């Protein structure tokens, strides 16, 4: 379930997730907006779900996808401030993950994330093992889709 | 306007908004769902708009409320933070507006948020100062529907 998922973030995990968060949450414009352009970079077949926030080539200076990439980072903000207490993290992770049911988004899509994370990582110096401790915060809204 | 909305947002105003929030958000679980519960109470016929959320007078015991009401703060957080800088509270309020848009939520029904904000600020000391000062941080939203 999903509870056993969050149920399953060891002390160290969690170490992790909030010390890179603490460097890549720092800045949530800026990384928000390139999470999402390195997304549509790698992964084009996604560009068609995001109709509403127009020409997503645009980056930076197109005000919808800011908007949209700003508050990404503070649902994110979000789970890493819920980590000590699964019961918290499950029901804030159900509603996000209806928001993208509610899209047609099925867990193997909404796994093309661990790409541009790995990569948001690495260009602050965060290597493997932090690339796979976010892979485990991202199976967490998994187990719901 | 928005844009003039945001405009009303001086320095005093931003201060007290600041202030306040320094309180009222740190207990987003606690505060959020005081506010929905206050909301639900004194303003019976928004009920109708929540069918999603189940039984609203389970209260904190309602796992989907519970979710809600954590992510709403996390929306205000994000408005909180962007008060340096009117383009991006623009483009972050905006998108919180095409949510509501889409639940045919009115401006003026939008506004019925500001007697529960001013009643969770009063249980904490902070006065009407602070209130008028949020019900300015609404008005934004409310110039975006
Ligand atoms: C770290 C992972 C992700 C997080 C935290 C996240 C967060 C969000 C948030 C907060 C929203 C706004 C929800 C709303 O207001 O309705 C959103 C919308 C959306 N997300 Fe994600 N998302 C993630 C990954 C993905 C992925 C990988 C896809 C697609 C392959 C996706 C597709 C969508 C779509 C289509 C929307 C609707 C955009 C719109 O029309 O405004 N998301 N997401
Ligand atoms: C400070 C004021 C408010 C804030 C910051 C706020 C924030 C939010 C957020 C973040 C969501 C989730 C959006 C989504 O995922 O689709 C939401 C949903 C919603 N809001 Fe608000 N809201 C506020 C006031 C109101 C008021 C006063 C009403 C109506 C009288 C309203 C009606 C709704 C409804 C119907 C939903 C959809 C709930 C669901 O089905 O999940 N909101 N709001």
């Amino acid at each position: 379930s999903v509870y056993d998922a969050a149920a399953q973030l060891t002390a160290d995990v969690k170490k992790d997730l909030r010390d890179s968060w603490k460097v890549i949450g720092s800045d949530k414009k800026g990384n928000g907006v390139a999470l999402m352009t390195t997304l549509f970079a790698d992964n084009q077949e996604t560009i068609g779900y995001f109709k509403r926030l127009g020409d997503v080539s645009q980056g930076m200076a197109n005000d919808k996808l800011r908007g949209h990439s700003i508050t990404l980072m503070y649902a994110l903000q979000n789970f890493i401030d819920q980590l000590d207490n699964p019961d918290d993290l499950v029901c804030v992770v159900e509603k996000l993950a209806v928001n993208h049911i509610t899209r047609k988004i099925s867990a193997a899509e909404f796994g093309k994330i661990n790409g541009p994370i790995k990569k948001v990582l690495a260009s602050k110096n965060f290597g493997d093992k932090y690339a796979n401790a976010w892979a485990k915060l991202v199976a967490v809204v998994q187990a719901a889709l």
